[PDB]
DNA sequence: TAGCGGAAATTCCCGGGAATTTCCGCT
DNA sequence: TAGCGGAAATTCCCGGGAATTTCCGCT
């Protein structure tokens, strides 16, 4: 049998909270989940459907997956990871209780030591390779399932990595959206001052993204543009149609070159002059 | 000898008061208990007509049943649990005094010591799996009956559980229902927003259910979306068929993914654009 | 010489916070205050500008002004009252530091009894009078000064009371607010449904007043249009101008007939037919 | 033999360092300086010109000048304070190494025992006042003068207090400006959608102040148009008169109500309609 | 040099909104 | 009477946004 995810995490929107803030209910929004309805991690086992067990745990985002310092609390968890019961029930299984608590690097070094201290090794990675640099921006979840065979002999299953979840504290991977603008019109030609509010944001890697029919244009702006991460003043590029007829409603939003990862469209119709 | 329960208790319609509220506390009902006639919960011993004493205890109502926070005040009660010696000449005995007293969240972890100190375990489960949570807004009557051996020692009998019982202070168990409606049509795309008005819902869990043949949407619309607990300001979903030619009548209602329960159905028919 | 407050405190908006609740800092806002800047409780003294003290404690609402239970939590507070050095610089004194700390029933009796055991009776009343019932939703507050005459000695002015405080607990009293709307335009005719949402309210004491130049109508709607105190579904009164050429901005916003209390404004537009 | 304070030190400018910040060591300028010449505190003694000591402590900016937890770093400092011999033949003596550097909340409270215990109260006040609340963001040079009576025997001279020195960092008090504006002119009626751009600023305290020939109007915005502050969006306040011939041309700046502290001004002028 | 000043890396705090207790009408 | 039920009066809690510490560029 082998373990498969069927409800990736949120690569983005959350930020790892810290153990001083008064926070540990927060748990780790299903890859879908919306703003009305959200959904969690969920994996489904084929090939067996009874009694069993399921570990969870943070490693690395880069191929050597070592046991990540960032603990993960919520229900069931101690040490770091997540380990309860599995329900015979089905073979779907859920989580909605999983927090993730980034550590200090003060206690960087104390909480790499628990990881394996408690043996919380998935991937079985030599102690002089895990130990160098960790990027406590990014972490992924291993699922460590183990079952029963036909007899009813422990069966560990091979474990399988999440998607990477990012801290919404970085403003390189942090989630891009445009939060308000003086104006979404403007002339076909471009050249109208754009003054659009957002979150923290990288100067030297943003951009404002057009798009339409089989077209995209950028704003215009140099880094100075950019005030405090978090407002840019741009100008409207101008319309493939240099001289429409009637107006035409594209979508801006906020890109990222980087990851080419982008925010959440807003319309923006074009007038002629 | 075996116990059998003759008159189970009334699942739900009764609240679990606390122990400030015994001025007006109540007993528990028996299941085909009229409003006219009242009956309560009686069991049935089977094997044995003599000399005997009865235990009664509250668990919770999943799998592990372990001893349940809560108290069973009433007369012959204490410690939580009930207690008495039953007629040494009837088979059949009925208990009209049961009480549900639901203790405090900040006394709950002194109750589940008492519940063990006194030995207030009828399943024998581990005191390892007597820390976790608890739900709070259910429980199981234990009927641990004790008679008398061939011989005339005394002889426990096998742990009866009867069906759970649930209080209808518990928030996420109040019944959907729709009350109002600014419009019951819209077009056939969706995006028309909509102000219902019901009962108290968690803005956590609840959703605008849309049903019809072989189809069903959801209405879109965020936490903040939802004042206080009693109104929703969404937006109807695109049908099916997004060009109807005539207007098509479906169904909806209020639904609730904790328990997937639903409210009553409302008729709405969607509108060609 | 004798006080002035030339800045009374808010009437309503705060909300008595408990002692249970991690607050303090909470600060009393000026009558004036807005949701920009906010003023704080300032009082004149006329007649004097130098060296003295200055005394703040809570009283009773009617009458009958006795040492009121609640604490005035804050800088230079304790037992219940503030009291810090006059600033001789000018006649003028505004405190930011105010907080209100309700105390519960419980705990009523032990309230009463450190304000005379801390002497703290501004208006000297008969410790037989002063008790009764008290009203925990209102307070006042009693600036008691004292300054020095023309030779140096130690001048106690008269008290001085301030507007009522009331807690936004009770609808009666609470701060009127209208939160959404379905639409916020009309024919001038009226007669269109509208669903506001707002907070707790009295279905038998408040209205929509509708406002404009030399001009006030009011929503139709029976008390059984008031859905759970939060929510008012009403028809839109004729305007002024049955026939109007071009549109009429108009300001709508609830009103409550006993107190002739009001909401904020609301823009409200009237549509001709 | 008295102190007098010859060249007073710079209240804003200059930012609290705390200990683990060294680079920037820190250097009080005086209030008449400039980047052409720079100067630092001075006093002068009147009265002596022989040898003798200079203590100089920091206390509270109100009106108990209690010993500020904040530390005084540089050369010739220890323990929170400054202490040197001077120039036996000058009765000038300026102070070009100062330093302040404050100290974190959590070693607060042992802060203001080191003051008592290496006795640095230069006010006598009793420390039953010295455990209150304080503020960390402002604090007053006290000058503790020891010179020689006409004997040669010690004589401790009346201490003298400095102008306030507020931390530039600290929010609640940094420098206000206004960066950038999508336009500098509108309708005379007003209400026309400003996007300014400034510094870290108090969304509950900061308003954009309008000034002309004796007149003062106020921008349009709730604290929710404040975004992460360094952005307001706000409308335009109308003019004095609201049908003006030509165009009239006002200062607009920002205001912090707190302190009544402005920005710098900015030209605005206003359009009829 | 000595710093200034912007930006990450920790910590805190408040406005609400609810759930949790308590109290009291009303058959 | 016996209980429903509703409101109160208390207590929790979340989302944020900030603040506070610390870091490091850069000249």
């Amino acid at each position: 049998p082998y373990v498969e995810i069927i409800e990736q995490p949120k690569q983005r929107g959350m930020r790892f909270r810290y153990k001083c803030e008064g926070r540990s209910a927060g748990s780790i929004p299903g890859e879908r989940s919306t703003d009305t309805t959200k959904t969690h991690p969920t994996i489904k086992i084929n090939g067996y459907t009874g009694p069993g067990t399921v570990r969870i745990s943070l490693v690395t985002k880069d191929p050597p997956h070592r046991p990540h310092p960032h603990e993960l609390v919520g229900k069931d968890c101690r040490d770091g990871y997540y380990e309860a019961d599995l329900c015979p029930d089905r073979s779907i299984h859920s989580f909605q209780n999983l927090g993730i608590q980034c550590v200090k690097k003060r206690d960087l070094e104390q909480a790499i030591s628990q990881r394996i201290q408690t043996n919380n090794n998935p991937f079985h990675v030599p102690i002089e390779e895990q130990r160098g640099d960790y990027d406590l921006n990014a972490v992924r979840l291993c699922f460590q399932v183990t079952v029963r065979d036909p007899a009813g002999r422990p069966l560990l299953l091979t474990p399988v990595l999440s998607h990477p979840i990012f801290d919404n504290r970085a403003p390189n991977t942090a989630e891009l959206k445009i939060c308000r603008v003086n104006r979404n019109s403007g002339s076909c030609l471009g050249g109208d001052e754009i003054f659009l509010l957002c979150d923290k944001v990288q100067k030297e890697d943003i951009e404002v993204y057009f798009t339409g029919p089989g077209w995209e244009a950028r704003g215009s702006f140099s880094q100075a543009d950019v005030h405090r991460q978090v407002a840019i003043v741009f100008r409207t590029p101008p319309y493939a149609d240099p001289s429409l007829q009637a107006p035409v409603r594209v979508s801006m939003q906020l890109r990222r070159p980087s990851d080419r990862e982008l925010s959440e469209p807003m319309e923006f119709q074009y007038l002629p002059d």
